[PDB]
């Protein structure tokens, strides 16, 4: 019944920058078309004393030489007028890992167990997204209680990704 256009979709109301601070362990994940990150996915956010947010993130990628790199990413986040939607400058520490700017859209966290992220790299000319990535955080290496699974996969529907999430491999590789 609802809509998959990306303008239409409902993101975190009052985003707190300082409340998403902290160690977020990638559960699950959306990729986005060609390479990406793919297991051993945890970041930490940041926010300095001037309200500016960054992250590093930390994860393996399979490079075409078939590399198993252990990339360290950064990440520098500029606020636009919403508070839960950012344009996210990131680089690698090492030179050949890949360096852009996408939206980083906070769609839901309730900050201490589970967060999920957003972004549309590119948009079909109906307004939805043609090349989109998403993740599902969780504060616990563990993962998220019954009750976060509901709420996340609720949202997952929201952003007309629901069945397209596979389960993030944590076994100490980086
Ligand atoms: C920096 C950053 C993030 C995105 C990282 C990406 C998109 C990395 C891609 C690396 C690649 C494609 C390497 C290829 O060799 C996420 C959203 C986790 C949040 C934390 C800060």
């Amino acid at each position: 019944e609802r809509d998959c256009r990306v303008s239409s979709f409902r993101v975190k109301e009052n985003f707190d920058k300082a409340r998403f601070s902290g160690t977020w362990y990638a559960m699950a994940k959306k990729d986005p078309e060609g390479l990406f990150l793919q297991d051993n996915i945890v970041a930490e956010f940041s926010v300095d004393e001037t309200g500016q947010m960054s992250a590093t993130a930390k994860g393996r990628v399979r490079l075409l030489n078939n590399w198993d790199v252990c990339a360290d990413m950064v990440g520098t986040f500029t606020d636009t007028e919403d508070p839960a939607k950012f344009k996210m400058k990131y680089w690698g520490v090492a030179s050949f890992l890949q360096k852009g700017n996408d939206d980083h859209w906070i769609v839901d966290t309730d900050y201490d167990t589970y967060a999920v992220q957003y972004s549309c790299r590119l948009l079909n000319l109906d307004g939805t997204c043609a090349d989109s990535y998403s993740f599902v955080f969780s504060r616990d290496p563990n993962g998220l209680p019954p009750e976060a699974q509901k709420i996340v996969r609720q949202r997952q529907e929201e952003l007309c990704l629901a069945r397209q999430y596979r389960l993030i491999v944590h076994n100490g590789y980086c």
